[PDB]
């Protein structure tokens, strides 16, 4: 389980890539945390 702060620092990260913070919110809500498909889903589209 991550820590909190370790979550904010893996949200802003991927925020780096020209991600709103709301999105990457609910890509990795959408992926459990796992980072690999979070931007997965912001690159290419969330499952379905």
């Amino acid at each position: 389980l991550v820590t909190g702060s370790e979550y904010e620092t893996m949200l802003t990260e991927i925020m780096s890539m020209g991600y709103e913070r709301e999105r990457v919110v609910a890509a990795l809500r959408a992926s459990g945390n796992n980072p690999h498909r979070a931007v997965e889903y912001l690159l290419t589209g969330i499952p379905g």
